[PDB]
DNA sequence: ATCTGTACATGTACAGAT
DNA sequence: ATCTGTACATGTACAGAT
DNA sequence: ATCTGTACATGTACAGAT
DNA sequence: ATCTGTACATGTACAGAT
């Protein structure tokens, strides 16, 4: 039943070694063009990210994203209001004729000019290749991303997101985050919390405050480890381990809302970050691997739509690293959207899942 | 029972703190003397391994086990005939001003005399301290060792490894060893397999060819490591997991032994490496963290016992890392010695461990 | 001026103490 | 049940080197 | 400092086994 | 139907070389 829908969404090898070549000629040109180029983004590093790096992209090969990330030295941090995920960045002491002079304002860093600057530099570099169809997507408001749209034959998009690589403590609002002790342990929460933590050019809304110079929180590289250490044995999903189906109950509910999407514009709001937070909340709930068998698989999706209409129900889902952040605040999404979803999923799952069965 | 026992093992704090102290302060001033002047180990490292950072060491803190490492950059390694554990280490190249130079032996590198040097200096350093009572240990046969005996009133052993460190990947010899992989993990053991792997001098005394140039294996960083990470899951003896028995068995198997020995000079053939190597056989046996349940801990050491008994009777332990080195071969230790080990176990386990009420 | 090796600053798992 | 000393990892300050 | 080489984890594919 | 085992492919870490 489900097995035949993950049969379906399940990538194909040659479809990933065409599309895979392909986006790595361009991104490796671009990154090649931020520091063998003399710019202001020299030094940046390349970072995968998201599904099909966390090996839970389903259908294609079509979405890829990348990190350009980049050392700042010592930076101060300023809380943007209560929102947990938020801040805006000064520089403690401004070392002077450093690269991004001209993207400071009054002792703050601008997420705006400094993003606007990467994404000059990128479509000028994608003007530069001829032997790949490659453009850049239009931007999009509140979108920390360079977007780039390939039609190796087929369509394939690529993001590019800039983020400042910070060395020092995480932010206190993720204090309580990353409530992992139960299921992968302490000494994996405490050498998670030993690495960088990056702000990425994310505009803060309202249309208010310091909104083009607001940065983002982004634990990719910390949900990237945690997707493929998901396990509370060591085992989980290896050679002489036994597999589970946490990965696929993923795919799962990312297709249930990719065809629910594709279908109502009314859920426009919505998105796979919702879902993969949602399931990561359930691996805490439930961090026995046995309680994620593959022999179970139904009642595991099953047990995880409940979750998310709980989800729905309450209008609460806290972002996993930033407890204060809820994602699913009156604010952010409708109180008539989030019962739409919940109409719409509550149906589905009665009735088998029709919409497993179209195009 | 067993747990009284435990209970008489377990290491003092206050006892900690005052050796601790004295052994960081003696340690502290020869690595530093040895980062001086124009030394031949001027870039040699501190690692600290054995029991007492295993917490495994017992009834009283009164050994130390550190590692000083060199790394050596360019190095090739002679196998000692197809013993899997012993080398000869080659330059290959040029001295190019090497601090190593003066060790060389025609193309090898010797053992006993970097040892020597490393010991006179060590001799030298320690008559410079006026604070403590310590002195250096006459040299023992086939000991890497420069020993320190220090007064702290108690008299504590501090025995100061030279190891040289090559970060290249691991010799053939151990390619079959560490198999851990249905335990600890493929990802666990290719990260362990990443790590460098360390040398150190034979110094055995026996009159045999090479001699004084041949080097043995050691791995007491990845052992460190695997007593520190010991559960198939991840949580395991942590304060969110549930605590096993694995360290409390390798904790009266130990006392076993040492108080046997102190007993019977019978047995100077055997070491406390002996039990360690077994214990890591067992755990790959017995994986599952329910295998070492505390509630369990009398017939957890009693299959420990079981296990051992048949090693000495099958005169057969192989080396964890090393899996065609056989600890117990014939030409290491005795049959004699391998029964009278074997008939004191038994006694021992069939009349209730008298010998753990002595003293 | 600027640079950087050394060692202080901070955090927490582990396991003894109370 | 909580409190707490050691070992250990990583971030960062500044003296003395350049 | 930038790059290639090596090893092995993560995947898919599909013929022969259970 | 499912499992197993071999072949096939990419992603990622990091030693070591110029
Ligand atoms: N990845 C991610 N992290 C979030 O915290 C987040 N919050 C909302 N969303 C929305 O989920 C959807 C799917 O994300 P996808 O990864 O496929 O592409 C994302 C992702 O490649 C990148 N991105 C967004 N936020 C971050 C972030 N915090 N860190 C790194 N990259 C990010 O920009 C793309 C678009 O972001 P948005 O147009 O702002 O909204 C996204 C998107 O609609 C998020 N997505
Ligand atoms: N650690 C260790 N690794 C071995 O492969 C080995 N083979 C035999 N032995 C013997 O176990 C006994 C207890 O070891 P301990 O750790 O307390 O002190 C050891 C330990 O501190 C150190 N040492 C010995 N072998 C090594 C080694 N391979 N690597 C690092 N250090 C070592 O020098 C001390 C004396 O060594 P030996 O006199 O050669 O024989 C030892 C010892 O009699 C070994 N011990
Ligand atoms: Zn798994
Ligand atoms: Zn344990």
């Amino acid at each position: 039943k489900l097995k035949k829908v993950l049969d379906k969404l399940r990538l194909k090898r040659k479809d990933i070694s065409e599309a895979a070549e392909t986006v790595n000629k361009v991104v490796e040109r671009l990154l090649r063009r931020m520091q063998k180029r003399e710019s202001e983004f020299k030094g940046v590093e390349q970072l995968n990210t998201g599904s099909y790096y966390e090996h839970v992209k389903i259908s294609a090969p079509n979405e890829f994203d990348v990190m350009f990330k980049l050392e700042v030295p010592r930076i101060e941090l300023q809380e943007y209001y209560e929102t947990g995920a938020f801040y805006l960045v000064k520089f403690k002491r401004i070392p002077r004729g450093n690269p991004l002079s001209h993207f400071l304002e009054g002792e703050v860093l601008s997420a705006t000019k400094m993003l606007s600057k990467f994404r000059k530099i990128i479509k000028e570099e994608v003007k530069e290749i001829k032997d790949i169809d490659v453009s850049v997507e239009k931007e999009k408001p509140g979108s920390p991303a360079v977007t780039l749209l390939i039609r190796n034959p087929e369509e394939i998009s690529v993001d590019i997101i800039l983020a400042l690589e910070s060395k020092g403590s995480w932010p206190i609002s993720t204090k309580e985050g990353l409530p992992i002790q139960g299921w992968l342990g302490t000494k994996v929460r405490t050498n998670l919390r030993r690495e960088p933590f990056y702000l990425v050019p994310k505009n803060a809304k309202d249309g208010n405050s310091f909104q083009g110079e607001t940065w983002r929180l982004s634990f990719s590289h910390t949900e990237k480890y945690i997707l493929n250490n998901h396990g509370i044995e060591k085992t989980c999903c290896e050679s002489s381990g036994a597999k589970c189906c946490r990965k696929e109950c993923l795919k799962l509910m990312k297709y249930l809302l990719e065809q629910l999407k594709k279908e109502f514009q009314e859920l426009d709001a919505f998105c796979s970050y919702h879902v993969k937070t949602a399931i990561f909340h359930m691996w805490t709930q439930d961090p026995q691997d046995s309680q994620w068998d593959p022999r179970n698989l139904s009642s595991c999706f099953d047990k995880l739509l409940a979750f998310f209409l709980e989800c729905l129900r309450t209008e609460k889902l806290d972002h996993y690293f930033i407890p204060k952040f809820n994602l699913f605040s009156q604010e952010l999404i409708d109180r008539k959207s989030k019962e739409f979803l919940s109409k719409k999923i509550e149906y589905e799952r009665n009735n088998g899942f029709p919409i497993f069965d179209k195009l």
